[PDB]
């Protein structure tokens, strides 16, 4: 199969039966395990270059794409069965996963491989192959005595089920309120009315994010907020604390018996940030350049509340509460830039964004999306494109559309990968896969999908990952797509980001659903200054969040909440509630990527760079800036170094400034 045509090139199925799904999976994992059996025996004099890590390779690439038939319709499809099956299937597969990762016998082979062979025979990319494959296993204790290692899988194991249970709590937590409509002021009818109403004349309101959001930043009642703020940030604290307590206490174990100062000493080791020392150094230069500007929006806060306070008699205690916050934030934004978000998405049909959204990518990258006519997908609202280089007529890769919020389908923003762009067993490449999955606004009524400006720039966040697994080529499926730092994964998409602000960019992007004007000028100027609204708090509360995350895996013997309490005064200026324990319904420290919340911002700081020393120096649009982003930033994936590739792009090391120009510092 040639690199010219997507005949051929992507046959993952979608409509596989919870049977099917649950034989493939069997199938799947035995035949994967033999092959690991077969480079675990090999005798150690005997291990080459085609026995061993080709043979590791070969398989890889295999298993993951058939891996993605069976773990992806959990999130997408639209049976409940299959959707049970496949989340079944991704169980198993995580579990074997992890045996993989612990065969003793395979790490052996893979270290001799790379004493007797002469690495400069070999290309870069498989020099990095061994050398990560080898310090994988390092990080995994195979190079430690049988006693240490079983140490550390009892310690895992019990990591594993105190995160699961972390999350499972916060998840079944059902806990409500009751306010009458008098002290829900000021929140809109349409918020009102889908509260459901008890035999009292009251309204109940949960403390999941889509009631406890809008009451925190819309609710005129101080009280109100309070309670709210209250009981939203003491949900499962005692079962929570109780976790923590013994959660973290087991990732500094753990860390020793590998080896490591800390718990994040083992994590910041794989990321772009590398150590402790550089993050604490990132997030405490940041919080200090941004400490002036903390300081007006939170004086300006204040005279916005006092003055609220006498206008109404409620009382004034001069000083911003927890449970302030959001409420004079959104207020902010209405005086500063009053810009209506249900006025502008009428310039935003979904349509017209789709359109221009791939029009601009288009002409950047150098690339021409073609939508596949008859695709083969998981739902008739999906629509399947096809990539290829403007130039050669390559075909780099095919992504999927899903953009409408459907039962049982995933619910947030995001970008999977559904098949690597590596080398196949005879040097053929194999196609590039991805699906943007979204949940954008539908039409209602006789209007069309309309989109506000904050899903138009998720939009084109999301489609940022999509461009990096597609444009991503690699001779080896682990470096392939998006399999670069997790500090350095929400590069690509942030930086794409910076075009939604971008006044030019908005008009091919925007026309009213109705007669089809433009938006004013004078608007677009107002939505473009309004970018950096609060940004002040918004990024310290960011950086506070961050520190507790680093200091939770630095430490052990520490308390969270005191932790959270501290930072709250020291970097954000607003006091953490007396009572609450924030940190004991922080998701991200159980599951998930503890130790690396300050990615985030790491992150838009390179984005930063890139987008103003080089697309904004250049003209954003220029055809060559944009093909080297993409060949020096995209092309490469994983199989090279973030700061390498920024190095490369930028033609010298990053550096801030252009993200503290921007901000205002
Ligand atoms: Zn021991
Ligand atoms: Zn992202």
């Amino acid at each position: 199969m040639s690199s010219y045509t997507a005949a051929g090139r992507n046959v993952l199925r979608w409509d596989l039966s919870p049977e099917q799904i649950k034989t493939r999976t069997e199938q799947l994992i035995a035949q994967t395990k033999q092959v690991y059996d077969t480079v675990g025996t090999i005798a150690l004099k005997e291990v080459t270059y085609e026995n061993c890590l080709q043979v590791l390779a070969d398989i890889e690439v295999t298993y993951i794409v058939e891996r993605t038939m069976l773990d992806f319709p959990q999130h997408v499809s639209s049976d409940r069965e299959v959707r049970a099956a496949s989340t079944e299937a991704d169980k198993k597969l995580s579990r074997f996963d992890i045996e993989m990762s612990m065969r003793e016998d395979v790490f052996q082979r893979i270290v001799h491989l790379q004493e007797t062979c002469d690495l400069e025979k070999i290309k870069p990319e498989a020099r990095r192959y061994l050398e990560k494959s080898i310090k994988m296993g390092k990080r995994n204790g195979l190079h430690l005595s049988e006693h240490i290692r079983n140490e550390i899988k009892s310690m895992k194991k019990r990591m594993s089920e105190l995160c699961i249970d972390f999350n499972k709590n916060l998840n079944e937590d059902d806990t409500s309120l009751v306010f009458s409509k008098a002290e829900l002021g000021a929140l809109p009818d349409d918020f009102i009315d889908s509260l459901e109403k008890t035999d009292e004349d009251k309204y109940k309101v949960t403390l999941k994010y889509p009631h406890y959001f809008p009451v925190m930043k819309k609710c005129c009642v101080p009280e109100t907020r309070r309670k709210m703020e209250m009981a939203f940030h003491t949900r499962c604290k005692q079962e929570n604390t109780a976790i923590l307590q013994q959660l973290l206490p087991l990732r500094a174990q753990v860390a020793k018996l590998l080896g490591y100062n800390t718990h994040a000493d083992f994590v910041l080791e794989l990321n772009t940030a590398k150590s402790t020392s550089r993050v604490a150094a990132f997030l405490d230069d940041l919080s200090q350049k941004l400490k002036p500007l903390g300081e007006a929006e939170r004086e300006f806060i204040l005279s916005l509340k006092k003055k609220e306070c006498e206008e109404r008699g409620f009382e004034y205690d001069g000083k911003i509460n927890a449970w302030d916050l959001h409420y004079y934030m959104t207020q902010t934004e209405e005086l500063k830039y009053s810009v209506d978000q249900e006025s502008l998405k009428e310039y935003f049909p979904i349509e017209v964004v789709t359109e221009g959204l791939l029009s601009i990518y288009q002409e950047l990258l150098g690339l021409s999306f073609e939508q596949v006519p008859d695709a083969h997908v998981w739902n008739k609202s999906v629509s399947l494109y096809t990539v290829k280089d403007k130039a050669t007529g390559e075909v780099l890769g095919q992504f999927y559309l899903d953009l409408y919020p459907r039962e049982g389908k995933y619910n947030h923003a995001a970008c999977f990968g559904l098949q690597p762009g590596c080398l196949l067993p005879d040097g053929s490449r194999m196609m590039s896969v991805a699906a943007l999955v979204v949940n954008f606004s539908q039409p209602v009524a006789g209007r069309p999908s309309l989109l506000r400006h904050d899903e138009v720039r998720t939009y084109f966040h999301e489609f940022g990952h999509v461009m990096h697994q597609i444009c991503a080529q690699t001779d080896f499926a682990r470096f392939s797509g998006t399999n670069v730092e997790t500090d350095f994964v929400e590069v690509p998409s942030q930086m794409l980001e910076n075009w939604v602000w971008d006044v030019d960019s908005l008009r091919k992007l925007s026309k009213h659903y109705k007669d089809g004007h433009p938006i004013t000028d004078e608007l677009l100027e107002k939505l473009v200054a309004s970018r950096l609204v609060n940004t002040g708090l918004l990024t310290l509360r960011q950086i506070v969040l961050s520190k507790v995350d680093q200091s939770l895996h630095t430490n052990a013997t520490l308390d969270a909440a005191s932790e959270y309490a501290k930072y709250c005064t020291e970097i954000l200026g607003v006091a953490a509630t007396p009572g609450t324990n924030m940190p004991a319904t922080f998701g991200h420290l159980a599951g998930g990527y503890d130790g690396q919340y300050y990615g985030y911002l790491w992150s838009e700081v390179f984005s930063m760079d890139m987008f103003h020393s080089c697309f904004k120096k250049e003209g954003i649009m220029n055809p060559e800036v944009g093909m080297k982003y993409r060949n020096l930033i995209l092309k490469p994936g994983g199989s090279l170094d973030g700061m390498d590739m920024l190095q490369n792009f930028l033609q010298r090391e990053p550096n801030q400034k252009a993200f503290l120009m921007s901000r205002g510092l």
